[PDB]
């Protein structure tokens, strides 16, 4: 009973902190891949400046 | 002339690579992030289940 209820808290709030865990990971991992598009586009953008500046000889 | 076509392409050959890395990891991360999320249910099933024998 009281045991049973305690016990159920304890697994329950260990399996909280986990999913807490998770959604730090996934933050960071969200923040890198915006980083990355971002970066991606800069380059793209650059690389058809320099396919122009090859035209012009 | 030539060598200002061949010193362009030094550069653009270079940021083509580095737009190569950038969709590597971005396939990396999304990869990780699926993972994740796919935990994250696994979890709160988990724990709503707890919580429901936590009322009786």
């Amino acid at each position: 009973p009281e045991f049973t209820k305690n016990a159920l808290n304890v697994v329950k709030n260990d399996l909280i902190a986990k999913v807490d865990q998770l959604s730090g990971e996934q933050e960071v991992l969200r923040g890198e891949l915006e980083a990355a598009k971002q970066a991606k586009v800069k380059l793209e953008n650059r690389i058809k400046e320099l396919e122009e500046e090859l035209k012009r000889v």
